[PDB]
């Protein structure tokens, strides 16, 4: 009764992560996500899984995970890890091609704190949760669900945490996200790495930078500004740690908060959480609990 990779059907080529090529299948008619990993990616393709696979991870705005396992075809192996599909993909591929209503652009922006507060919250007990940070937030790792809710995607990258200890359950690598999205402390390699909280505050700036990219889609009296990445403005379209840490970190420059997002309440309270997000100082930064309260209190007032 389980889904197995044996029941499933590849179908059409829908992309890729860092490692692994993403599929649209079919599984007794319904369509999964499968990312297909090599014989060689076994450490990628296994840590993905494991932390997918934490006891009490699943939540509505964290990507649903079916199943890991191999398929062999006769001549090689392929490593599996089967995925609810959502037709809209990525919260990028969404805002390229629409506009948001001030309702969509809080559905988006309040679904995407409520998958990070849950992720970064450690869960007590015999079935316990511990604190995950991701470590590769961005638009294209975020997808859009038919209810016009946002669910996480891609945790290959993420840590996870042993509170008792205040240790982390890897050795992380410097730099291993996306040069983009990467906090003035990981640019400049000043995070220490040993502090588990050091990674919840690094994901805090990047979801600000995320937050941004919505913003800029709400379209108020058919008014709106053209879909860009943080930092289009600033850097070339696949930047280096140097060019991104020469703006982030030396001239201190952050994405342009447009005039007009001043004149709506949604939109300053956007704002407001972007520039809390963005301080250069970790320490500083809201927490997604509170990011979570505040447009909580946002949705319910609109």
């Amino acid at each position: 009764h389980m889904t197995i990779a044996r029941d499933i059907v590849l179908q059409e080529s829908i992309g890729k992560g860092r490692f692994g090529e993403v599929w649209r299948g079919k599984w007794r008619g319904e369509e999964v996500a499968v990312k297909i990993f090599s014989s060689r990616e076994e450490r990628s393709w296994f840590r993905e899984a494991e932390i997918y696979q934490t006891v009490m991870l699943r939540h509505e705005n964290i990507l649903g995970f079916i199943a890991a396992d191999n398929k062999d075809n006769g001549t090689w192996t392929q490593l599996w890890l089967v995925s609810d599909y959502h037709e809209h993909g990525s919260l990028f591929d969404y805002l390229n091609r629409y506009t948001v209503t001030v309702e969509g652009m809080i559905k988006l922006a309040l679904s995407t704190a409520s998958g990070l507060a849950h992720l970064h919250m450690e869960i007590v007990g015999t079935q316990g949760k511990p604190a995950i940070a991701h470590r590769d937030l961005k638009s294209k790792n975020i997808l859009v669900k038919k209810n016009g809710t946002c669910c996480i995607a891609d945790l290959g990258l993420a840590v996870r945490h042993d509170s008792a200890t205040d240790t982390i359950d890897i050795a992380p690598n410097h730099r291993v996200g996306t040069k983009r999205y990467m906090a003035p402390e990981v640019l400049d390699d000043s995070i220490n790495m040993k502090h588990f909280e050091s990674f919840k505050r690094a994901d805090i700036y990047a979801m600000g930078l995320v937050f941004w990219e919505i913003a800029r889609r709400c379209s108020i009296g058919g008014i709106h500004e053209d879909y860009q990445l943080p930092y289009y403005d600033l850097v070339p379209s696949d930047p280096s740690v140097e060019e991104m840490r020469k703006v982030v970190c030396e001239q201190k420059l952050r994405p342009n908060i447009p005039n007009r997002w001043q004149s709506c309440e949604a939109l300053r309270v956007m704002a407001k959480i972007m520039r809390e997000c963005w301080y250069a100082n970790g320490a500083a930064r809201l927490t997604a609990l509170r990011i979570k309260k505040t447009l909580s209190q946002l949705s319910q007032q609109e």
